[PDB]
């Protein structure tokens, strides 16, 4: 995508060799925005291929409140495994957040059917806000939160949605978060019977790993094809009922996969 | 400053015009991110006059943990006072997040002192976040967190810092609320001898609104001037011991101060 392979040449040209906890060295920037329009196409990256299956099972497991690693496994999704204990338990990440964020005094706020709530009987409110940076249960999770917060704003009755995420590699893990994101701004707009609008990303520290470089060159050496279709097939009752076969992508054809390592 | 002035304009060629919980109306736009390099001097307004005393002043009170605006009236700053209970509290608002986020097993967690920890320790880490949206507690203070989260960064010696303001009043309060993050970037800095590096400003729903049309307007025929420069006159034991008299700006001359409607 042109908002894609542009960030990659702006971490090339402008990031300062920075050291990170994995031990691994990156090329580093702090402070980037790009904004998709959704009704342009779905924004899935053709420059090299993405598999849907996995962005969708993750989804769908946040959803659910679910920070164990079976439901995933049930489907393929190997991703989450190094972060795993013994049990497949994350601790409180994501789905938790999301769900269940934890009060002080005994309660539990459901972040998710609030803002389902703030679309329907106040749109205009500022404060459709959606957190997982729980700083009070962050010492718990196998992995504090890269994409840690978002907000939803309405238009002319159209869905916008903007993410801050903390932390991003651009190679890896981006391709991904964008696609998830995508995918809930598609479901929420659905829910609410409102037309898809931006869904802007924001990063902190945005980066490509020091092994990542020869990849990050073939890439870039690829032009853009045409941005595939979603085409949602059923409208659930709820939000939290959607399953992976209401989804189709049509027009997807993209260059060859390239792989990389994970660093740890 | 030719950044602030850019978005004023922006709101008023695209901004869609929105009901707000006021009743008064605004121009709105979602998404838009700004970068000031502080090297280049200090990123307070030039073509109005801000008068710095209550800036360092409501930062001052945000670092010592208090909620209640009594300290902000031995010193003068009024604005918080419609949101104030009889007794002159706002509820846990700002410092008492940053100093004092509490658990749902009694304990609180110091932000401040993590971040700086973090920042003479770990400079590398991304996750040096602060974070003032505490769901748990949103529904206890008089009015939600408009600059909600922020994040700090080291690279090349240099200590950069990004925002992210939910709501944004682009004529009253980002003038007040880019001086005041700089500044905290500046005793940064200076607590953890790294030189200052980039501020950068996200913004989700950035409005201006319909009763300030005169002012913006007023506003936008004025040149900037040269940015001023903030002298520490001294260096505290730690960053919470910082005072009034310790703050000097040289090089401030500003276009008369603007009188404009605030919204309650
Ligand atoms: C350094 C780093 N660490 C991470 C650790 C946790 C993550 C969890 C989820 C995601 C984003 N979400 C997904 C969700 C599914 C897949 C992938 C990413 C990557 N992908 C693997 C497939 C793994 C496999 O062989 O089964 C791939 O590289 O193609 C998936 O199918 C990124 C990370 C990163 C990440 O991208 N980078
Ligand atoms: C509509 C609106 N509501 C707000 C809610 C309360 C706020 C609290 C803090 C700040 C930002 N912090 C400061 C810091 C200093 C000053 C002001 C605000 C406003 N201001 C007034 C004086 C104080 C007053 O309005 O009572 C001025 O003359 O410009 C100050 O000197 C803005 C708001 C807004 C804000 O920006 N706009
Ligand atoms: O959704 C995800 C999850 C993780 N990461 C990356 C960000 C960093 O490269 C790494 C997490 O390491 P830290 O930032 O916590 O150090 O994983 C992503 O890009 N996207
Ligand atoms: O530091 C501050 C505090 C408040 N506001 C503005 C944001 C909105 O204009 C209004 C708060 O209204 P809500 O966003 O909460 O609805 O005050 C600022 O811009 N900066």
């Amino acid at each position: 995508m042109k908002q894609y392979l542009e960030l990659m040449q702006k971490v090339l040209d402008e990031g300062t060799q920075k050291n990170d906890r994995t031990g691994t060295g990156t090329l580093s920037i702090f402070g980037h925005q790009m904004r998709f329009n959704l009704q342009d196409g779905f924004p899935l990256v053709t420059t090299k291929r993405c598999h849907l299956r996995s962005i969708i099972h993750e989804l769908l497991w946040f959803l659910q409140g679910d920070t164990n690693i079976a439901y995933l496994h049930e489907n393929n999704v190997t991703i989450w495994d190094e972060w795993a204990d013994e049990n497949g338990d994350l601790g409180p990440v994501y789905g938790k957040q999301w769900r269940a964020w934890p009060t002080p005094d005994g309660r539990h706020i459901d972040q998710i059917t609030t803002v389902l709530n703030q679309l329907k009987n106040d749109p205009d409110s500022r404060r459709i806000i959606v957190s997982a940076w729980n700083v009070g249960e962050l010492d718990k999770m196998a992995l504090a939160p890269c994409h840690a917060f978002f907000q939803f704003y309405v238009a002319d009755g159209k869905l916008s949605c903007q993410l801050y995420q903390r932390s991003c590699d651009v190679f890896l893990g981006l391709p991904f978060n964008i696609a998830s994101y995508a995918l809930l701004v598609h479901m929420m707009a659905q829910q609410c019977d409102l037309e898809v609008g931006d869904f802007v990303w924001t990063g902190g520290d945005t980066h490509l790993y020091s092994n990542h470089m020869d990849q990050t060159h073939l890439q870039l050496s690829r032009e853009p094809r045409p941005l595939p279709k979603l085409i949602i097939k059923r409208k659930p009752e709820s939000i939290f009922d959607y399953r992976f076969e209401d989804f189709e992508i049509e027009g997807y054809d993209p260059h060859p996969g390239i792989k990389a390592p994970v660093a740890i």
